[PDB]
């Protein structure tokens, strides 16, 4: 395991040092998105929660292609306000239900350290 707690205040500093292999050792799901919502990184824990194959979803658009249930003011709307303003730090519960058993999760979205990149962190609740 790579020990990092979900919700930690300096999580973007800690994860800036990790390659794809180290991201797969986290205890929670982690997705890195660019400012248009395309998936740059997607770890093994996220694939275990959602059933998606991490290697196949890289390069797809999260809001248009992979996760249409997040195309809503409650999720995508918060993301796009964050990208526009250049700052984002929000945590909320949500249900993922597209082509899968509905699964309740806690989501934490936070701007990365790398300029136009954004994290989505996910844990079961
Ligand atoms: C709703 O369509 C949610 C889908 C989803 C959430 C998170 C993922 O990693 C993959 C699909």
């Amino acid at each position: 395991m790579e020990h990092v707690a979900f919700g930690s205040e300096d999580i973007e500093n800690t994860l800036a040092k990790m390659d794809d292999g180290q991201l797969d050792g986290l205890a929670f799901g982690a997705i890195q998105l660019d400012g248009d919502g395309n998936i740059l990184q997607y770890n093994a824990a996220e694939g275990d929660i959602t059933g998606r194959d991490p290697k196949q979803v890289i390069g797809k658009n999260f809001f248009k292609d992979v996760a249409p249930c997040t195309d809503s003011p409650e999720f995508y709307g918060k993301f796009k306000e964050g990208v526009a303003s250049g700052n984002l730090n929000t945590m909320f519960e949500y249900t993922f239900d597209y082509q899968m058993t509905p699964t309740k999760v806690k989501v934490h979205m936070k701007k990365a350290l790398s300029g136009d990149s954004y994290w989505v962190f996910v844990k079961r609740v």
